[PDB]
């Protein structure tokens, strides 16, 4: 049962192939078209089936050449309003039918953002880009919103001649529009069955270059270059990734760099990997983003959660993944360096949510709980923790990394519960089962909080950090002369990002503490992402109001949540900088990624 869908389940009905027509109306802000659902009963005598839906004008359903009934009922908050149609004629189990529903999306819809020329790099074209993750697929075209449906798609995208299309599969043609010569018709083909949360859609002034033999950088002109050089080691992350995981079944693995307010740090869409431009900071240190989009090529896109209460399947084996892609290329230590950092980060999330809510439980429920509102680095991290703990248990990297390819092997192109997952580990290692009983699995999978048992993770790169971390927060006024730009020398981009979390988590410090920073290190001047965040959220929860601009700025020039939403917060929390983040908010909220701008709301509580 999938609480989150209001279409039929996967045992009524499934759907097998979508085949999508529409065009890209930007002057209405619309996606007007065709969805063609190829659909398979799993029932005899099946007279209607469910599809769900959000903000979707329907105009029609044809089946068989005729207009057949259909309903729209009453909309369920977030969830949309299901669609029920009545077939035509009662159909025998394995029996399938095509179902064409001519619709048309809302200048609304939470899955898309579409851009003025003035939000672009370029400032000539508009700009249009999707994020289906999680249930947002319904606000793009009726479908059965659930993982545990499986399908392949068709897709015949009409955008301005002037623009490029580009989707979740593997480029199949352009032509010109046979119905407008100032549009052209991009077209695209997804032969691996995907959960529909995996369909997207960018439309924009893109361009590209090569990077590797099955790989294309793709942004806007003014970007192409930096994000060359930026994501040069993918392919080395895909022949690693290949080793762990098995073949590489998606044929192209392309990159495409957002324009700023993508709200997420990637997006791993099949064939193409959505990611922010924030992960271009001219040096590759946020590469691991792009070890994480490669990962769910095997861990999301090939073994898939069948609901989203089973979401940590997901995460943490892509994270657990992610990591072994950069302790290969950059050893061991720093592999314990990252999943040391992600129990910090769990650590921050108990602390946030606090340790006995639901949300910070691994499997989750999410009956009448928005998706969205639910999203933290719980998944991720305590996900990685159970995984990174059961390899310490079972023996070590090798042995559990080949419980992962085995894994991998035996659920590609399913949907599976957690269960499922706990059935197959404990037949993998039915001679250690001795050793998975000692497991409490009851705390691990459905207890809130940290978990009950913390993973042995070497010190050697984070030692550094938590001294100079220790060293700040001790000091009094006398010692703050002692500092100076040489405590940094020694310092990897990543240690100094560590360094700065390590110091957060006991924020606030002494504002002279926080100045005397800014006089020795120069934070301020630096432009990775990662590290330019925790410096201002360390300087506004230290109530140093020089910062306010800069923390205001950073919150609005991007939009990816894991920095926008903590920013806007700490600077409502701060009685200097509470107004001035509040009318940014209502200032720049139309301008805003319609989710982002919903979660932003709720944490400021503006209505
Ligand atoms: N997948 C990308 C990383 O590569 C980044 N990403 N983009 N969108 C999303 C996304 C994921 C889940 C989600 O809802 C849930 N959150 C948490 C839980 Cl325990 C269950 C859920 F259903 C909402 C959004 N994640
Ligand atoms: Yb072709
Ligand atoms: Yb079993
Ligand atoms: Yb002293
Ligand atoms: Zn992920």
């Amino acid at each position: 049962v999938d609480t989150c869908s209001l279409a039929s389940p996967a045992s009524v009905c499934r759907t097998k192939h979508l085949h999508l027509r529409c065009s890209v109306d930007f002057t209405r802000r619309t996606l007007t078209g065709t969805a063609a659902l190829t659909v398979q009963s799993q029932e005899d005598n099946l007279r209607s089936l469910v599809l769900d839906t959000k903000d979707l004008t329907i105009e029609k359903v044809v089946i068989n050449g005729q207009e057949v009934k259909y309903a729209l009922g009453e909309r369920q908050s977030y969830k949309g309003s299901p669609m029920e149609i009545s077939l035509p004629i009662a159909l025998s189990k394995n029996q399938e039918i095509v179902i064409e529903i001519s619709f048309e999306t809302s200048p609304k819809s939470s899955a898309l953002q579409w851009l003025t020329p003035e939000q672009t790099s370029g400032k000539e074209h508009p700009y249009l880009f999707s994020q289906c993750q999680a249930i947002h697929c319904r606000a793009i075209l009726p479908c059965q919103d659930t993982p545990s449906v499986k399908l392949t798609y068709t897709a015949e995208v009409s955008v301005p001649k002037e623009l490029v299309a580009l989707m979740s599969a593997i480029r199949d043609g352009e032509t010109p529009d046979p119905e407008d010569p100032s549009r052209k018709i991009y077209k695209f083909i997804q032969k691996v069955p995907i959960p529909c949360y995996l369909i997207a859609l960018v439309v924009g002034a893109l361009e590209s270059r090569q990077i590797g033999p099955r790989t294309l950088v793709w942004s806007e002109k003014e970007q192409v270059e930096k994000s060359a050089y930026e994501f040069s080691e993918t392919e080395s992350m895909l022949k690693i990734a290949e080793d762990l995981g098995g073949p590489y079944v998606w044929g192209q693995y392309d990159l495409l760099v957002l324009p700023p307010s993508f709200p997420y740090g990637g997006m791993e869409n099949p064939c193409l990997t959505f990611v922010t431009p924030t992960l271009l900071a001219g040096d590759k240190s946020l590469s691991n983003v792009i070890a994480h989009e490669i990962s769910h090529s095997w861990t999301g896109n090939l073994v898939t959660n069948k609901t989203w209460d089973h979401f940590w399947l997901n995460e943490g084996h892509t994270v657990y993944l992610e990591r072994h892609i950069c302790g290969r290329l950059f050893g061991e230590k720093f592999r314990h360096f990252n999943a040391l950092g992600g129990w910090g980060e769990l650590q921050n999330s108990v602390k946030t949510f606090g340790e006995t809510h639901p949300f910070t439980k691994l499997v989750v429920d999410l009956t009448d709980i928005d998706p969205d509102v639910a999203y933290s680095s719980v998944p991720y991290e305590k996900g990685f923790a159970l995984l990174f703990y059961l390899e310490q248990l079972l023996g070590g990297p090798e042995i559990f990394l080949g419980f992962l390819k085995a894994y991998v092997e035996k659920f590609s192109y399913k949907s599976i519960t957690t269960d499922d997952w706990k059935d197959f580990l404990y037949s993998y290692f039915k001679d250690k089962v001795d050793v998975l009983n000692q497991v409490d699995w009851n705390a691990w999978l459905y207890s809130p909080g940290l978990p009950p048992i913390k993973p042995n993770y070497d010190m050697t790169l984070t030692n550094a950090c938590i001294a100079l971390s220790q060293r700040w927060i001790t000091a009094k006024e006398d010692d703050l002369n002692s500092f100076n730009a040489t405590d940094l020398k020694d310092l990897s981009s990543h240690q100094l990002n560590e360094f700065l979390a390590q110091t957060l988590q006991r924020a606030p410090l002494p504002l002279g503490h926080i100045k005397r920073m800014q006089e020795v290190y120069n934070f301020n001047a630096i432009n990775n992402s990662e590290i330019r965040f925790r410096w201002l959220r360390l300087c506004i929860q230290s109530k140093w109001e020089d910062a306010i601009p800069l923390a205001l700025k950073m919150a609005t020039e991007q939009g990816r949540m894991k920095f926008t939403r903590p920013l806007f917060k700490d600077l409502a929390a701060f009685d200097k900088s509470h107004d001035q983040a509040v009318r940014t908010y209502q200032e720049h909220k139309a301008s805003m990624h319609p989710v982002t701008a919903m979660l932003v709301g709720k944490d400021l509580k503006v209505d």
